[PDB]
């Protein structure tokens, strides 16, 4: 009687009504919000959820302007947002010229999940 | 009797009512926003749910403008976005002449996701 | 009796009413936003499911403009988007020269998702 | 000019929606029970409207009689009724002799709703 | 100019949603039992309306007789009635014999609803 | 000039969404129960509403009887109800003999409800 067993049993990850990732490799750039989990049970009553709650009965508003000059007015931008880059301005000349605001130029990824290497040698008669 | 049993039993992953993602190699520009899980049992109630709430009876409203000039006005760009480069501008002149301003330029990626180098020797007589 | 066995056993993915993603390799730009998961069970009331609320009776509005001169006004621009680029300007003279600006260029991928690399020698006799 | 009016102006009741009776004379046996008014108005629920309710999952029920003599057994009789004499008896036996148990026997009645006894004397000359 | 004016103006009762009697004479037996008045609104719950609400599981049961002798029951009986004379009795002999129990017997009514006697004189010349 | 005026202006009762009786003359008996006004209005919530409410698993029950004699059981009887004589009796000889137990025996009535006696004498020349 001779046995030489061998098994890799691999199984993925369990997620029962959630947000879930498993192991990563070469994670250069990474952006997850808001991701709520929520439970909610009500009986006889009221249930408010709320993760951003804004009231503004008045906001970002602008006044009445009788004959002004090179006014400039930038309310309530770049909100909420992601990856802005030289945006949303406001001039009379914008000039660019360098070689520069460079975002992200040039990576080198030499990345591996899993490695196994197994040498099984065995049974000799 | 001899025997050499070799299995790599691989199983995906589980999920149940969710987001889910598995083992990642070589993710350079992740994004993943509002990716929300609920769950809302209710009886003789009322449920809000919410994330993102805005309650505004005035937002981002000009005033009236008799006789101006060379006024600018940006009111709630660029919301909720992603990856504005150079945009939503407001000028008289814009002049772009350098060699610059450039994203996610000449990546060199090498990754692998599993790696498995076995070596099953064994029964001999 | 000899037994030499081979099995690469192999099984995706379980879902069950969600979103789901296996193991990736070489993801260079990545974007999935509002990927929600809901279980709603009502009795006797109401639900009401926002992922994003908005409420507003005046948004964004202009206000009246008699004779004024070279006014710009860009409201509620570039909302909820992605991958802007160079984009909803307002001037009057825009001028691109450069060698510039340039996005997600010239690249080198050398991936595998999965590398198996096995020998088997057995039952020698 | 000479007027001498008479006008015996006389209208019913004004009913809406339910139970309305008037002027009454000579009224010896009344009876008038379960004579209901309901309004429901309902939204996202459930209304459940009683005046008599009952739930009982064993109610007036005889146990096993192996062998037994001369039981009697009324269960929940004369319910809910009205005007009931020398009933639902239980006996060996029933004798009735006598010039009795006589119910609303000979009634002498005079009645009159309205009476309008009126003298218009006028305009003599 | 001479007027002599009569007017016997009547009229009658005025119901909403409701049990309504006048001006009632020679009323000898009333009975008026679960005259009710109900105004439900409801939004998003569960009313119950209940006047009579009885919930037995277990209610006027009789148990297991083996081989007894001259046993009586009389479980739940005259419930929620009226007029009830010399009934659901439980004997072996019920001998009725007297000049009695009499109900109601021989009234004199002389009633009136309304008496209006009037005598108008006037404009004499 | 000569005015006489007469007006004998009667109307009945007012009643909104309940339980409305007049003036009433000769009345021997009256009986009126459970005549409830109910008004409810519910929001995200449970109402329960309840006059005569009974909760009992277990009620005027009986338990085994193994060979007993001459047993009376009369449970929950002459519930609720009204005008009960001689009634729901347990015996074994039940004898009624006298001139007696007589209700409500040969009244006499004189009434009016409303009784008007006028006289009207005027313009005399």
């Amino acid at each position: 009687r001779c046995e030489l067993a061998a098994a890799m049993k691999r199984h993925g990850l369990d997620n029962y009504r959630g947000y879930s990732l498993g192991n990563w490799v070469c994670a250069a750039k990474f952006e997850s919000n808001f991701n709520t989990q929520a439970t909610n049970r009500n009986t006889d009553g009221s249930t408010d959820y709320g993760i951003l709650q804004i009231n503004s009965r008045w906001w970002c508003n602008d006044g009445r302007t009788p004959g002004s000059r090179n006014l400039c007015n930038i309310p309530c931008s770049a909100l909420l947002s992601s990856d802005i880059t030289a945006s949303v301005n406001c001039a009379k000349k914008i000039v660019s010229d360098g070689n520069g605001m460079n975002a992200w130029v040039a990576w080198r990824n030499r990345c591996k999940g899993t490695d196994v290497q197994a040498w099984i040698r065995g049974c000799r008669l």
